[PDB]
Order: C-alpha cells, then sequence, then structure tokens
C-alpha cells in the first residue's frame, strides 16, 4: 500500500558486476516493499544503486561465476541486465524468491504481415531488420528480441498505449507498434531514410559550424524533452544519429547490446568522466555526449585522436579555426565535473539553449520542425 511505510523485505551483502566497468565489487543491498533494490558501498550504521525489480525476469547461471543470478528488465524497447553473485545455491534461491515475491506483489498483427528486407543492427539480445508492411507498403525498422527474453503481456500493452498517448517530440524514432509471437517480442519503429550521420560526416570530413549548430539544436531539443520526462538517453554518439528524408535528426532506439566494458583498457567510445570514475551519473552524461558529437562535427575527429586516463586527466584541445563561441560551447559541454558542465545545473537544457553559440536559434521553430535543413539527403529507395 501507498499509505504504509516503505519496509525492508531482505537485506545483505551481494557481489555485483559494474554497469559500465564490468568488474565484480561487494555491495550491501536492501530489497524494499515498493520494489526498490538499493545498493550501498558499506552497510548503513547515499545509495550507489537504485532500480526497480517490478516486471523483472530472474535467471540462474553458473558461468562465469557459480551462484550467479541476473535481474533482467525491459526499459522502453531495450533489455537491461543486472548481474549478481552470492556464495551458495541456498543463498541465491533466498534472494531470487524474495525478489520474485516483491515483483509478484506489485502486479491482429503477426510477423507474416511484413516483408523482411535487410539487417540494420544486431547484438546479444536480438536484431533490427528493415521491413515493409505488406498491406500498406510503408517501411519500418523491426527490433526483434531473442526468445530468451520473456516479457509479460500487460507490459507490452502498456508500452503501446504509452507510445500512443505521447503522439510534440519530432527527433526521436517513434514506436509504431509492439507485439509478441509464440516466442519473441517485436517492436515496429520508424526508420529514418536520410542515412547515417556517421556516414555523412565521413563523406564530408567536417561540417561547418552552421550545419553542426543545426544538428546540435535538434539534439538539444530532443534531450530537453527526454530529461523533462526523467529519461537519460546515455548513448548520444554519431552512430545513434540518423537523418530523415528531409534532413532533420532522428535519434535511434536500436539498442541490442550489453552496456559497458571489461576495464579501461578495452574501450572508440567516449564515456562521460563520471561514468568512468564509477560515480553518481545522470542527465549530464547526455550533455557530455553532445559535446563529443559536436566536437567531431566541427573538428572532423574525436578529442584524443590510454583513453581512460585521457578522459579522466587531460584537457581537450581545440583547432584555432573554431570560432570563440564554438570553443566555449565545447569547453562547457566537455567539463569533467558534471555539476560544472553546461547543462548540468537545475535548468538543464535551458543553459545549453542560452549559450552564445545558439543565440541565432529560434527554439519554437526547432521543436515544430520549421528550421530549414542546410543539407537535404539524396533521395534513395528504402533498401539502398
Ligand atoms: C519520453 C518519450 C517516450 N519514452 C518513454 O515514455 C519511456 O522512456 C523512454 N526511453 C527512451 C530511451 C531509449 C533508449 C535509451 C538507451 N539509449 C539507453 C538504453 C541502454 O536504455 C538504450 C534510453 C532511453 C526513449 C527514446 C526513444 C527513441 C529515441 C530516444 C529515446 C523514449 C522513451
Amino acid at each position: 500500500g501507498a499509505m504504509d511505510e516503505v519496509s525492508v523485505i531482505k537485506e545483505g551483502w551481494l557481489h555485483k558486476r559494474g554497469e559500465y566497468i564490468k568488474t565484480w565489487r561487494p555491495r550491501y543491498f536492501l530489497l524494499k516493499s515498493d520494489g526498490s533494490f538499493i545498493g550501498y558501498k558499506e552497510r548503513p550504521e547515499p545509495p550507489l544503486n537504485n532500480f526497480s525489480v517490478a516486471e523483472c525476469q530472474l535467471m540462474k547461471t553458473e558461468r562465469p561465476r557459480p551462484n550467479t543470478f541476473v535481474i533482467r528488465c525491459l526499459q522502453w524497447t531495450t533489455v537491461i541486465e543486472r548481474t549478481f553473485h552470492v556464495d551458495s545455491p541456498d543463498e541465491r534461491e533466498e534472494w531470487m524468491r524474495a525478489i520474485q515475491m516483491v515483483a509478484n506483489s506489485l502486479k491482429k498483427v503477426t510477423m507474416n504481415d511484413f516483408d523482411y528486407l535487410k539487417l540494420l543492427g544486431k547484438g546479444t539480445f536480438g536484431k533490427v531488420i528493415l521491413v515493409r508492411e505488406k498491406a500498406t507498403g510503408r517501411y519500418y525498422a523491426m527490433k526483434i528480441l531473442r526468445k530468451e527474453v520473456i516479457i509479460a503481456k500487460d507490459e507490452v500493452a502498456h508500452t503501446v498505449t504509452e507510445s500512443r498517448v505521447l503522439q510534440r517530440h519530432p527527433f526521436l524514432t517513434a514506436l509504431k507498434y509492439a507485439f509478441q509471437t509464440h516466442d519473441r517480442l517485436c517492436f515496429v519503429m520508424e526508420y529514418a531514410n536520410g542515412g547515417e550521420l556517421f556516414f555523412h560526416l565521413s563523406r564530408e570530413r567536417v561540417f561547418t559550424e552552421e550545419r553542426a549548430r543545426f544538428y546540435g539544436a535538434e539534439i538539444v531539443s530532443a534531450l530537453e524533452y527526454l530529461h523533462s520526462r526523467d529519461v537519460v538517453y546515455r548513448d548520444i554518439k554519431l552512430e545513434n544519429l540518423m537523418l530523415d528524408k528531409d534532413g532533420h535528426i532522428k535519434i535511434t532506439d536500436f539498442g541490442l547490446c550489453k552496456e559497458g566494458i571489461s576495464d579501461g583498457a578495452t574501450m572508440p567510445e567516449y564515456l562521460a568522466p563520471e561514468v568512468l570514475e564509477d560515480n553518481d551519473y545522470g542527465r549530464a552524461v547526455d550533455w557530455w555526449g553532445l559535446g563529443v558529437v559536436m566536437y567531431e562535427m566541427m573538428c572532423g575527429r574525436l578529442p584524443f585522436y590510454r583513453l581512460f586516463e585521457l578522459i579522466l586527466m587531460e584537457e581537450i584541445r581545440f583547432p584555432r579555426t573554431l570560432s570563440p563561441e564554438a570553443k566555449s560551447l565545447l569547453a562547457g559541454l566537455l567539463k569533467k565535473d558534471p555539476k560544472q558542465r553546461l547543462g548540468g545545473g537545475p535548468s538543464d537544457a535551458k543553459e545549453v539553449m542560452e549559450h552564445r553559440f545558439f543565440l541565432s536559434i529560434n527554439w519554437q521553430d526547432v521543436v515544430q520542425k520549421k528550421l530549414l535543413p542546410p543539407f537535404k539527403p539524396q533521395v534513395t529507395s528504402e533498401v539502398d
């Protein structure tokens, strides 16, 4: 009940694998009556982990570590795994039963309607395939998860209704539909047909500030919307940015991979300093991400063209040809301390929107998709 005090169901030490730096560390966990699963560095006598076990899927495994268990949940259209280890099979069973008990207490379109044309991405949890709806001839990206990912029928129905309720957010790939077969969960989403921004930057080598400002503005707008609904994108990078047919930005939702890395040696991804430090991270990682993308757009290369050390300790250098305002924007977005970073304060995207670099931007025209694009992608077929 909501009026009742939140109470501890089960508590104790667990070994947990890091989210981004995939290394084992001992943590003290409290499973709460409201579904919070809260992790501290030491036993309380400021939590480092806090997520919900509501709607989760629990699995036993013996490899790599014996007495390992995985809490898997679906976050929007993306599988999130959290991996834990205890010292015996009996201890694991007690944890799994506790977690499951708490999760229990809180409780036509087919695949033959599509032509399957081309692979768009793959990863450990499934694949994204370019599809054509047969009856309409309209193209979509179908993100198909592997059979191992079991999700409840009420949870998929919730995501479909919640996608429909939110229909102004023009620069995100909209979820069109989601459905289950006998075995698999499929998400039908919009496909941007203007190509990869990674490709366009490679083709052109570098963008002008004007063009970079245009794409930056659209990203800033998209991030303002997500952050206003308490959503961190986490993966702002060139590979996750596409253009639609008109040349406007689409941020993608094609994640199928496990997050993170074994250690700092095996990274090239520019994770936020606070992520690398293994600290409290939040919405400020997206402003870092924007910093790195805009640096790439305007300079034609990543900041450190040893990367763990360089991100933590070394200052990002600017070409002399960058304007003072561009230099200032990038310096602000690439501050190592997320409290000092442009966008890291209470006003969030407003700080970025008010920066000298963006003074020519009409932000009403941005969100209404009314700023005219400086580049129109060449008109391709959908398969090409
Ligand atoms: C508020 C608008 C609707 N909406 C919700 O209601 C609930 O949460 C949402 N989450 C995401 C979203 C999607 C992937 C990510 C990731 N990179 C981080 C990750 C590992 O989880 C994949 C992070 C967040 C999105 C989204 C969809 C398309 C493009 C960008 C973001 C939309 C919503």
